[PDB]
């Protein structure tokens, strides 16, 4: 599924991701649309042969289990698959995990080099929340 700004927004706030960890709304919808263009179904490969996966592009090698990532951890445990879904509750859920693991948000690269430091505000704006 392919979500609208807003309705991105609306269904991250509701799964209490606006504000979790300090990081506010509109740095998770930026991520989103830089990382997978808000598509539930974005895939993918990296050089070391690990995948990303889904709307926040999670990765196969220490968050979820695709069967061909060797030497993986599976520390949301869960299958890469799961992250793929049109509701976004698994991939909401592990990247909670993620941002807590001690780099934040700076674990996602579109979100370092294309989010960190501008007016992410501007990604809410006009949503009826
Ligand atoms: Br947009
Ligand atoms: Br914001
Ligand atoms: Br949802
Ligand atoms: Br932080």
């Amino acid at each position: 599924k392919v979500f609208g700004r807003c309705e991105l927004a609306a269904a991250m706030k509701r799964h209490g991701l606006d504000n979790y960890r300090g990081y506010s709304l509109g740095n998770w919808v930026c991520a989103a649309k830089f990382e997978s263009n808000f598509n539930t179904q974005a895939t993918n490969r990296n050089t070391d042969g690990s995948t990303d996966y889904g709307i926040l592009q999670i990765n196969s090698r220490w968050w979820c289990n695709d069967g061909r990532t060797p030497g993986s951890r599976n520390l949301c445990n869960i299958p890469c698959s799961a992250l793929l879904s049109s509701d976004i509750t698994a991939s909401v859920n592990c990247a909670k995990k993620i941002v807590s693991d001690g780099n934040g948000m700076n674990a996602w690269v579109a979100w370092r080099n294309r989010c960190k430091g501008t007016d992410v505000q501007a990604w809410i704006r006009g949503c009826r929340l």
